[PDB]
């Protein structure tokens, strides 16, 4: 009867969550920060305790985790960060709003990318304003040329998140360690897809709420014994 | 030089203000303490410091100081390792008492002696102490053996349990070329400084490390400083 909690960060600065923020290291907006505080407050009111926390290397998820740990008085917990829990890399679309994306690539192609599980957007090229900012960021300096994405389909995102789940998170859960994961929509999709054994179509329709603790009760085989629960009013 | 090490004592706590002995009590930063840590971080940012790994205690005044620094230098993504071994000295029965209550109960003479002694501990925190359960039964210490969980510490005891972490967990990282940041407490950092500079018991007790100011060491490959520590800031 292992217990697992996931939280998806809230709003990021400059409307970036509506602009394919992806691997660009946008901070939380004050509103996104307040959401995290409400979620942490919900975990406290419910008396939740953790033994270890996992997050991405992106500050919007990390600050979400910090806000939560602060709210529940568990700032002393071990924290593990990994690029593998990063948001999906949206390639050349990173930073563009809906109108700019449509104008640049056309409604037909945008619809195809939106509904596809395995078609990536175009690569982020050297002329992209974020190209050097992301690709040469020191935090990814140890990644092999294979590992560092120029773009990702949802399938690619899920493919690189799962090995971390299996090799680092699973063992902790099986040891009775109470895990908290603070990450992004698409990396959490990968975990939820594997947990509940959803299909590609189903995972693409799943939209995890932000700033709300997501609770899983898992059996001995790390299979959910009930549907995901949310904490709050 | 071969290596660079940065140390920082946590910013002023809410109890530093009230002049109460915190020790292992988990007092938070005061608003001023938070501003100190932020200034420290800005100094590190202005000088272009980059780190590869951070160490801190399990006390929030040090952790929050580290968080504030990492935020200021845009390195929130760094791996962070927390250990009770970098905790502040455990002040035993003095925990929670202020200056007046301490002199009232123990006399100025005894206080003088504790103050100037390297190896004499204050009285033990016993079960009837009002902070006994709050500290002694905190689950963050659940994995400590019976003899690791102190009821009180001399400065010698503190340094004695800090240095093993330094030698076993931090030294190898430094020699691996990792640029280390340690955000901790006056007395746990004293142990590190004493070992780096091979200082005498009296010299280390005269060393006052200021809250929230980054301290830089330039080290040779054997981790010997090539010059005096430098304070970073305005
Ligand atoms: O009583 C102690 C003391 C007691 C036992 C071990 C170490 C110390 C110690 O190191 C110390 C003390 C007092 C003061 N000055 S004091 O204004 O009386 C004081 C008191 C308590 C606190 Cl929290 C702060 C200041 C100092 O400057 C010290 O370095
Ligand atoms: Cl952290």
């Amino acid at each position: 009867a292992y217990k697992l909690v996931l939280i998806r960060h809230g709003e990021s600065a400059w409307n970036l969550e509506n602009r394919f923020s992806g691997w660009y290291d946008a901070d939380l907006s004050p509103a996104g920060h307040e959401e995290a505080k409400r979620g942490g407050q919900a975990l406290r009111d419910a008396g939740y305790e953790f033994d270890i926390c996992f997050t991405s290397v992106q500050k919007r998820a990390i600050r979400t985790l910090w806000t939560v740990l602060d709210a529940i008085d568990q700032m002393w917990l071990p924290v593990v960060r990994t690029w593998r829990l990063n948001e999906r890399h949206y390639g050349g679309l990173t930073g563009l709003n809906k109108a700019e994306t449509a104008a640049k690539h056309g409604e037909a192609q945008v619809k195809i990318w939106r509904r596809s599980y395995d078609v990536p957007p175009p690569p982020m090229e050297p002329d992209h304003p974020f190209y050097s900012n992301i690709s040469k960021d020191r935090r990814y300096a140890d990644l092999t040329e294979d590992q560092l994405p120029s773009c990702e389909s949802l399938k690619d995102t899920i493919a690189r998140a799962l090995p971390f789940w299996n090799e680092e998170i699973v063992p902790q859960i099986k040891e009775g360690k109470r895990v908290l994961i603070a990450a992004h929509g698409n990396s959490l999709r990968g975990i939820v897809k594997h947990l509940e054994g959803l299909s590609e179509e189903a995972i693409m329709e799943l939209n995890l709420p932000t700033g709300i603790p997501i609770v899983y009760e898992l059996d001995k085989n790390l299979k959910p014994i009930k549907p995901m629960q949310f904490l709050g009013d």
